[PDB]
C-alpha cells in the first residue's frame, strides 16, 4: 500500500550525520522512526537498553545473521552492529518514514533488500573547500543523492526537500491512484 | 563535459493551471531558472507583450519554422500552434543555467523523446486528490518523474522548488563534479 520510505543516511566517520540527524528529528513538519540498532559492545554509563542500542552478546547477534535477521551489519573493533529487520518492516507498513543511519560501505546491503529506499550521502564541507577526496567520491557510488554538511540547517533543509521530493515522485503517486 | 542546466518541464491536464504556478516561479526572486518563451500563432491578448509572453508568430511563419527543424516541440491546442524555440534551450542550458518549459500535454511527449533525462513534473488538479476522468488523468502521468497537485498556487511553487533541488543533488550529478575535479588538479 502506502508503505512508509526507508530513508539511509550514511557518509565519512566523524562528517557529523547523528547532529544533522537530531536536526532532523527536531523538525516538527515531519514525522519519521528511527531503527535503533543492534550491537555487542559493552553498554557504558548512561546508555540504556532499546534506547540507544539493542545490546547483545555476540553469539545473538551471529544466531540474528544466521537467521537473516539484518538489513545489514558490519564488525567494529571485534563488535557487531545492525539494522534489525523486523522493526523496519513493520514500522514502513504501519505507512510510517524510518530512518537508518548506517555506516557508509553497508548500503550494497542494504540495497539488495530494499533496492528502492531513499540513499542519501552527506559529505563533509571541505570537498566544496577544495588523494582523501578520492575515497569519498568512491564511498559516494552506493548511493543517491550528496548532501553536503557545511552548515548543520543548511543539511536538514536539504534532506527534508530530498524526502519531500521522494514523496512526489510519480510511480509512488501513479500507484495510489491506479489502486484507488 | 561543462555541467549544464537542467531542463524543467512543467505539464499537466488543460486548465489545472500551469501557467499561474509557472507565474508564481518566476515571481519569485530566488528563482534560478531561465524560462524558455513559447512562440504562439494565437493572437496576442490585452496585457501581453511581444517577447515576454510569448514570440508571437503567423502560421505561415511558424509552419516555416516546423519545416526547417526550429522546435524541440510544437502543438496544436484550441486551434493555435505553440512551441519551444530550439537555440534558446541548448544555449542556455550549455551556459549551466536551468531552462523551464510550462507546456501542454502533446509537446511534453517530443520533449521526452528528445531530452529523455530532462526532468518530467506533472502537475495534477486537487480532484484527483479529493477523490473515468481520473483514469484518462493517470494514463497521462506514464511519462512523468514527479507529480504535483495544484492545491494552492504557493504550495505547488515550493514543491517544484523542492523537486529541482533534490535533482541538483543528485549523486550521478554531484559524483562527476567531484570525478572531474579531482582529475584536472592532475
Ligand atoms: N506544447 C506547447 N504548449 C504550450 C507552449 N506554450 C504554452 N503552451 C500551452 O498552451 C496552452 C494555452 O496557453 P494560453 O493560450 O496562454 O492560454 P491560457 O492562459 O491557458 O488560458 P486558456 O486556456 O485560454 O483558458 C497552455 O496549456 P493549458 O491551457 O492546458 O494550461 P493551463 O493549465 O494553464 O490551463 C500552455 O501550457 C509551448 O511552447 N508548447
Ligand atoms: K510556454
Ligand atoms: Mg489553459
Amino acid at each position: 500500500n502506502e508503505k512508509g520510505l526507508l530513508i539511509v543516511l550514511s557518509g565519512p566517520s566523524g562528517v557529523g550525520k547523528g547532529t544533522v540527524r537530531k536536526r532532523i528529528f527536531e523538525d516538527p513538519s515531519t514525522s519519521y522512526k528511527y531503527s535503533i540498532s543492534m550491537t555487542t559492545r559493552q553498554m557504558r554509563e548512561g546508555e540504556v537498553d532499546g534506547v540507544d542500542y539493542f545490546f547483545k552478546t555476540r553469539d545473538a547477534f551471529e544466531a540474528l545473521i544466521k537467521d537473516d535477521q539484518f538489513i545489514e551489519y558490519a564488525e567494529y573493533v571485534g563488535n557487531y552492529y545492525g539494522t534489525p529487520v523486523q522493526y523496519v518492516k513493520d514500522t514502513m507498513d504501519e505507512g510510517h518514514d524510518v530512518f537508518l543511519e548506517i555506516e557508509v560501505e553497508g548500503a550494497k546491503q542494504v540495497r539488495k533488500k530494499f533496492p528502492d529506499a531513499l540513499f542519501i550521502f552527506l559529505a563533509p564541507p571541505s570537498l566544496e573547500h577544495l588523494n582523501e577526496a578520492r575515497k569519498e567520491v568512491e564511498m559516494m557510488n552506493l548511493y543517491d543523492y550528496v548532501v553536503v554538511n557545511d552548515e548543520v540547517e543548511l543539511a536538514k533543509n536539504r534532506i527534508q526537500c530530498i524526502v519531500e521530493a521522494e514523496h512526489l515522485k510519480r510511480e509512488r503517486v501513479e500507484a495510489k491512484y491506479r489502486k484507488m
